[PDB]
């Protein structure tokens, strides 16, 4: 099976945006007791598929008039701060124990949501809303394997997870002629991880996530190690 410093690799190419202050530590709020005195967290989190609805949302409290004490002085100082994911999933499986835990709960980008019903509806089971991050995957049929593409210099191949619609719509468009059953497969981040857990599959070690096109940019701009 893969490994959980392999699945935390795998999950380290996708960013989120967490908004937190100049030393970036997240903006939260603190859960409370359970009926007895016990916690199943500590405080929680707002994380975010999208730099700019992060950002959106600091520029909102920035904007609101009439703010408390804490309020004001905390907006001062928030920015996005980048986060691979592997290291908040890695980072939730290392406090499982600590009661006072943080939390994250994660929004997916709106369009991806759309994008991610418009396809259920074309596969025959319509749902009314979704849960949980949508990722797309490409396949040569329903019945069908994932489709893999062609990486690096060699010979290698993976078979890519993305969190863009967009990006999926651009591969079948490669496959479709060849294969004019070909479609995109509707997924969640947590079925796939939960796979990537469960399973000794050796193909899985294929698998990538492609985060969305403006992520992949964003990346572009950072610097990075040797």
């Amino acid at each position: 099976m893969l490994s959980e410093q392999q699945i935390k690799e795998k999950l380290d190419s996708v960013p989120i945006y967490l908004v937190t202050n100049e030393k970036g530590l997240p903006l939260s709020r603190p859960l409370p007791n359970a009926p007895n005195g016990q916690k199943a967290g500590g405080s929680i989190t707002g994380a975010y598929m999208s730099r700019q609805e992060a950002q959106a949302f600091i520029n909102e409290l920035r904007n609101a008039k009439n703010k408390d004490p804490k309020m004001q002085e905390i907006v001062k100082s928030l920015q996005v701060t980048a986060v691979p994911l592997g290291v908040i999933y890695q980072q939730l499986q290392q406090t499982k124990k600590d009661p006072n835990r943080l939390l994250f709960a994660f929004k997916p980008v709106d369009q991806e949501i759309k994008g991610a019903m418009d396809l259920l509806r074309q596969s025959g089971q319509q749902v009314n809303q979704f849960k949980s991050v949508p990722m797309f995957a490409v396949r040569f049929a329903p019945d069908q394997g994932y489709v893999p593409i062609k990486v690096g210099t060699g010979n290698e191949q993976v078979v890519p997870l993305f969190l863009s619609k967009q990006d999926a719509q651009g591969l079948l468009g490669q496959v479709k002629p060849k294969h004019p059953k070909a479609d995109i497969q509707v997924l969640d981040i947590d079925g796939v991880l939960q796979t990537l857990q469960d399973k000794n599959d050796t193909w899985l070690n294929q698998v990538v996530l492609v985060p969305s096109p403006e992520s992949r940019e964003y990346i572009r701009t950072l610097p990075k190690p040797p």
